[PDB]
């Protein structure tokens, strides 16, 4: 078994459906092994941070896991997991499908999303439906991810909730916390 190979964890300030999943490199898998394509989206304003992972996974079930994470209205997390068994089968190259990254009360959030820690978060002018202000980090590990993600927008879910306990993303383990 061989598979696609690659690691890319960005913030791009130009929408997620431009993205290329492009993988030049493909490496040899351990026998019983599995094809992992993984990506997670985070969509803060005008700002989305992509961190995807291909490679060979030692074990897991066949499966393809499109998880909608946080939908609009205000920050919008998606995720794509691909475990497939034959021979370069890892060759996802669009995130075209995930059109949640192609767009009374109005909140004032702060903004941002950011590897690491954010420079800056303003406060801008929330999407109609908002109805609070949303600050916590992701630490993700696994797939060979290994980042912190700041995250601050404005949203309509309850509590620290931006993964909805959905911590376990193909070969990624994303730990969410929020300040209080
Ligand atoms: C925003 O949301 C409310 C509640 O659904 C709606 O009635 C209102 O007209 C909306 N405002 C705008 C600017 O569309
Ligand atoms: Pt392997
Ligand atoms: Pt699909
Ligand atoms: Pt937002």
């Amino acid at each position: 078994l061989y598979c696609q190979k690659g690691l890319s964890m960005t913030v791009e300030a130009d929408p997620a459906n431009m993205f290329n999943w492009t993988t030049e490199e493909v490496e040899t898998c351990d026998k019983g092994a599995l094809c992992q394509e993984t990506i997670l989206i985070i969509k803060a304003g005008t700002e989305t941070a992509i961190l995807a992972t291909k490679g060979c996974i030692p074990e897991g079930e066949e499966a393809i896991t499109i998880v909608q994470h946080s939908s609009p209205p205000g920050l919008i997390v998606t995720s794509y997991s691909n475990y497939c068994e034959d021979s370069f089968c890892n060759d996802k190259d669009s995130l075209s499908q995930f059109w949640e990254f192609s767009e009374s009360t109005t909140l004032h959030c702060p903004t941002c999303v950011a590897l690491g820690t954010c420079f800056s978060a303003p406060s801008l002018p929330c999407p109609n439906g908002t109805t609070r202000c949303y600050q916590g980090k992701l630490e993700i590990t696994g797939g060979g991810i290994e980042s912190s993600v700041e995250v601050k927008g404005c949203t309509a879910m309850i509590g620290c909730r931006l993964m909805s306990g959905i911590l376990a993303v193909g070969p990624m383990f994303v730990r969410e916390a929020c300040p209080h």
